[PDB]
């Protein structure tokens, strides 16, 4: 690299590989994403560009936008560690429930920032969710999407999650909305209290009716409009809902309240992250110390 010493290959994101780098004047530790044609929108470079002002303690900032040889690397700050694999590691004992508050209680914060800047994620997953030896967590890739339109894949065949996809999104409407990202952030809410996927699909059929099958078959009741969405069918099979005492046991009502605020199928009663932290969840909140391994 021009001024860039590569550490080591972090992974493959959705966009393109990611290395850990130094860089060579200030010795600056930083994630380096190379963006994946041919070509290079230059709506796209300025949309990004927007984005390095969007600073925040709980979103990754954005160091530098390259676009030199007609190639683009995104410099981000560096975190050494993921979500994904911290649950992992967490797997045997659970997060304990004060950090997992504490975690959710800083995403929405760092939610409510983006969302009032009218910037939004629509790809939250645990991998873009980063932490720190500090007890802090930050989102990762807000705007990329918007700016970078669809995703498709990754750049090396890579199969896209659809996990944590809000039911709008998978019935094919056209313009998301805030409460995309509630929606993926009550999925993770959900997984970081169970320690399983709270709907893990393998297909986008398969994502809506797992959802169908737990959260009940969306009518025109709890979601006007939804019959008439582009790829609604009659013909979906109708399931009950089910109890969220079921769902997420044994996380307490508070917690149960709020997690079902955040999954309502309508995304206009769908809570705003700003709502979301007045909610009684929160009133004991604080900020332990995670145990990380690095
Ligand atoms: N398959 C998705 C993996 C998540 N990828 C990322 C992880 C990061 N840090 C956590 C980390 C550091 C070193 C090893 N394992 C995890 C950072 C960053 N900004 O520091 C960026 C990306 N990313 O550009 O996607």
């Amino acid at each position: 690299m021009e001024n860039f010493q590569k550490v080591e290959k972090i992974g493959e994101g959705t966009y393109g590989v990611v290395y850990k780098a130094r860089n060579k004047l200030t010795g600056e530790v930083v994630a380096l994403k190379k963006i994946r044609t041919e070509g290079v929108p230059s709506t796209a470079i300025r949309e990004i560009s927007l984005l390095k002002e969007l600073n925040h303690p709980n979103i990754v900032k954005l160091l530098d936008v390259i676009h030199t040889e007609n190639k683009l690397y995104l410099v981000f700050e560096f975190l050494h560690q993921d979500l994904k694999k911290f649950m992992d590691a967490s797997a045997l004992t659970g997060i304990p429930l004060p950090l997992i508050k504490s975690y959710l209680f800083q995403l929405l914060q760092g939610l409510a920032f983006c969302h009032s800047h009218r910037v939004l994620h629509r790809d939250l997953k645990p991998q873009n969710l980063l932490i720190n030896t500090e007890g802090a967590i930050k989102l990762a890739d807000f705007g990329l999407a918007r700016a970078f339109g669809v995703p498709v894949r990754t750049y090396t065949h890579e199969v896209v999650t659809l996990w944590y996809r809000a039911p709008e999104i998978l019935l094919g409407c056209k313009y998301y909305s805030t409460a995309v990202d509630i929606w993926s952030l009550g999925c993770i809410f959900a997984e970081m209290v169970t320690r399983r996927a709270l709907f893990p699909g393998d297909s986008e059929i398969d994502q809506l009716f797992r959802i169908f099958r737990t959260l009940g078959t969306p009518d025109e009741v709890v979601w006007p409009g939804v019959t008439s969405m582009p790829d609604y069918k009659p013909s979906f099979p109708k399931w009950a809902r089910q109890d969220f005492s079921k769902v997420v046991p044994p996380l307490d009502e508070d917690g149960r309240s709020l997690l079902s605020q955040m999954l309502h199928y309508d995304p206009n009663k769908r809570i705003s992250a700003k709502a979301a932290l007045a909610h009684p969840f929160f009133q004991d909140v604080t900020k332990p110390v995670p145990h990380l391994r690095l």
